[PDB]
């Protein structure tokens, strides 16, 4: 009743013309989740502590004709198996133009992280033809809420066939990848939607950098601004060919351990992070041996200092998309953002000091213009950020457009105070008090 008005204008605040995928509550009521009218007095669970002995082994019953099956990563087959239903079925409209195109690379480098167990990647099937019809991952992470350490596991990439959505299976899905998760001592969850479910515990923007604006604009994923032309976009958009900034390299093994502690030294001012293991960190920021570029998933790039000294480090992660019906171009490379550090505004005392600011400001716009000037040349045609982060400083600066999609992140059976996404009042880009959502999901 409180919850719904408030819903509704969560609703509002976040209203558009659905930019790729967007999809009175029966299954959430049952939910150990955060309610829309609820004021939060203390953070931490919300079920009453348990154990796994309270949890079965038996795996919820489907409908007759359908069966579960665990998702070996590493089994071609399989693998192969969930980007086809992905890929067929992950954009809501069929002739919308483009298509995702999830890669073998770009899964074994996302479903195969630290402590990933194949029985997380859960699948559903026809019992007789052994048809992938839907699918949902879980993965293993310690995230920090508010200083707190609680140990989770990260939902991604739920998805149903077309013919036989809106059949409620999304809950049977998520309550069986609870039950696995539960039954191995792991009561939380971060997921995050464009959806507006009960939950928001931050929401951040979509932005985009033209990279190839040509392209981008022959494809509609760009318009053409009133009073302005074609090569003035062009124009405008511009980017050199060569980075600017010295001691700028890729990421070498040899520099884990002075990255990782740049990185959580840098992490450790937002109130929502993943609290990262040398091993998972590793694992996340180098990429599997030897690909070329155009299956290459994750960038990494650091910046030595004569004396062998790691000042910044950068990252961002491909996700193509394929175009369909367009005689010039067949797909679309699309770079994300990911995770970042720099030591900029470290001899400041308050990260909000407006010197501190100005510093880490003009530092990060020449970190992201050069991970532009990468991604181009690593032939992306469009570089996604996502007002997060201290991302605020240099989106605008450097020409990231504003983007009609929101990010909504929610956490699983925990309560937690609204945390800043980066965005005002009205949408347009927090630039005073940025953000605290430290983690980037994919
Ligand atoms: C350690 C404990 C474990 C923690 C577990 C964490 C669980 C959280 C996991 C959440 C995963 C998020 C992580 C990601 O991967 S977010 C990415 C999801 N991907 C897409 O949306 C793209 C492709 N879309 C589809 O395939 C859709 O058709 C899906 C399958 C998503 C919805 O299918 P459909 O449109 O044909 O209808 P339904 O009959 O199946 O189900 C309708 C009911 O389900 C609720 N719903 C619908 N969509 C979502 C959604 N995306 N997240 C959460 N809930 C969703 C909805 O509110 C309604 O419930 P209620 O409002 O009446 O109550």
């Amino acid at each position: 009743d409180k919850a719904k008005k408030l819903e509704n204008l969560l609703k509002l605040l976040q209203l558009n013309n659905d930019d790729t995928s967007k999809f009175d509550h029966k299954f959430w009521r049952t939910q150990p989740v955060k309610d829309f009218d609820e004021k939060v007095v203390e953070e931490g669970p919300i079920d009453k502590p348990k154990t796994p002995e309270d949890i079965s082994d038996k795996p919820l019953p489907l409908l007759s004709s359908f069966e579960w099956c665990s998702i070996d990563v590493d089994n071609k087959k399989q693998l192969e198996d969930v980007f086809v239903l992905l890929n067929e079925n992950y954009v809501e409209d069929r002739d919308a133009g483009f298509r995702f195109n999830y890669t073998k690379e770009f899964f074994n480098w996302a479903l195969k992280s630290p402590g990933w167990k194949k029985d997380w990647h859960i699948g559903v099937r026809v019992k007789e033809t052994q048809k992938l019809v839907a699918f949902i991952s879980a993965i293993p992470v310690t995230l920090g809420v508010r200083g707190k350490q609680v140990p989770s596991v990260e939902i991604n990439f739920l998805c149903v066939h077309k013919q036989l959505r809106s059949k409620r299976l999304t809950p049977v899905l998520i309550k069986e990848i609870t039950r696995r998760v539960n039954k191995c001592d792991i009561w939380h969850a971060l997921y995050t939607a464009g959806i507006v479910l009960p939950a928001p515990v931050s929401t951040c923007r979509y932005t985009h950098r033209p990279l190839n604006w040509k392209k981008l604009y022959e494809v509609d994923f760009t318009g053409l601004p009133d009073g302005h032309t074609e090569e003035d976009m062009i124009a405008e958009n511009a980017l050199p060919a060569k980075t600017k900034t010295a001691g700028l390299r890729k990421l070498k093994k040899e520099d884990i351990d002075q990255v990782f502690e740049l990185f959580k030294r840098y992490q450790s001012r937002f109130e929502l992070i993943q609290i990262f293991t040398k091993e998972e960190f590793e694992h996340n920021f180098i990429g599997e041996e030897s690909l070329p570029l155009d299956k290459q998933v994750i960038f990494s790039y650091v910046v030595e200092q004569p004396d062998g000294k790691i000042t910044d480090f950068f990252s961002f992660y491909s996700l193509p998309f394929t175009i369909l019906n367009n005689t010039k171009y067949k797909d679309l490379g699309i770079g994300y953002l990911y995770y970042y550090a720099t030591d900029a505004d470290f001899q400041f005392k308050d990260r909000f000091d407006p010197k501190a600011t100005k510093a880490l400001k003009t530092r990060l716009c020449e970190l992201i213009y050069d991970a532009c000037i990468l991604a181009k040349n690593a032939n992306m045609d469009v570089f996604n950020a996502l007002t997060s982060q201290d991302n605020t400083l240099f989106l605008d600066d450097l020409k990231f457009g504003p983007g009609d999609g929101f990010l909504n992140f929610y956490l699983f059976n925990y309560r937690a105070k609204p945390i800043t996404g980066g965005l005002n009042p009205d949408n347009s880009n927090d630039i005073k008090r940025r953000s605290n959502v430290g983690v980037v999901m994919l």
